[PDB]
């Protein structure tokens, strides 16, 4: 019944957005994707400028804007967007405007943890983990929307949804 | 000079239309980014559908307007977009909507090339030399549009480029 509908699972890299995403996106019943949305800076090559500072301005305003247009894109066709990425409260209002039901999911856990799941990842990715660690001590405020936090530390990769984030799209954590 | 444009690396699987889109995306001068618009489908899980055929009607139908929509978002931000997949010239009108300059090649390979390139890939791309082979076939009709043909098949990964697609982006090979 939320066909329509867009999920933003955000949080510090290494709370497993991804992991989390992609799993409950290969979910049965209806029709899912798992819209790893960080893939649009992975598009750039040369003239990269990294999303943790500064010149990030306008880019990552661009790249917010498109991964919002391409998740209503998915959601107008009856679908169920997850956005496995960082999405600060700033940017919300990029995705509102989409007239359709989204719910807002943070994800927290141990910086330890977070340093260990990204630790061994290499590729392109979260590697060193002072980034990890300053970005995920960052990730600690989230103003008004902590009751928006997800905390999974206590749990591994599939108690991360039943008592967790399952239980948090029918908990009508954040319908629109 | 080619910012602001659009580049549709069509041809079929196997043909590289990655590995020259890839490495000239990383080609120094101005930002550049390698697209690979196949993402579009592979972030769908679940009520999958491949793009072979049939039921690939609206699928495809919305992938190739997200994909088109995505490559102006760059294109309109001073970027030179590069589209690693196939577009047959049914939806290029769906492209040239973007008001942007796009050079459209296509790329063709011997069967046994497309199917060799293919064959260790694994993945979730292409495996079955059936189907590539297959598919290849298809490719093999372009109507009015052969000139926009770039067969490289006497050619390696790096032969590939000056006297190829390189040359075809200065050689006004399609500019809008």
């Amino acid at each position: 019944d939320l066909g329509g509908n867009i999920l933003l699972l955000s949080g510090h890299p290494g709370s497993g957005k991804s992991t989390i995403a992609e799993a409950l996106a290969n979910l049965p019943g209806v029709p899912k994707v798992h819209f790893h949305s960080d893939d649009l800076w992975g598009y750039i090559k040369h003239g990269r400028i990294d999303p943790w500072l500064p010149q990030s301005h306008q880019q990552n305003r661009m790249i917010m804007q498109i991964a919002a247009d391409v998740a209503g894109r998915y959601a107008k066709e009856g679908y169920f967007v997850i956005l496995d990425g960082v999405v600060r409260p700033d940017w919300l209002p990029a995705f509102t405007a989409l007239a359709r039901p989204l719910h807002y999911i943070v994800l927290r856990t141990t910086a330890a943890e977070a340093i260990e799941r990204c630790l061994d990842r290499g590729g392109d990715s979260l590697s060193d983990p002072l980034v990890v660690a300053d970005l995920h001590s960052q990730f600690a405020d989230l103003g008004a929307f902590e009751h928006h936090v997800l905390p999974v530390s206590g749990k591994d990769t599939d108690q991360a949804l039943q008592s967790a984030i399952n239980a948090l799209q029918s908990g009508r954590f954040r319908i629109d």
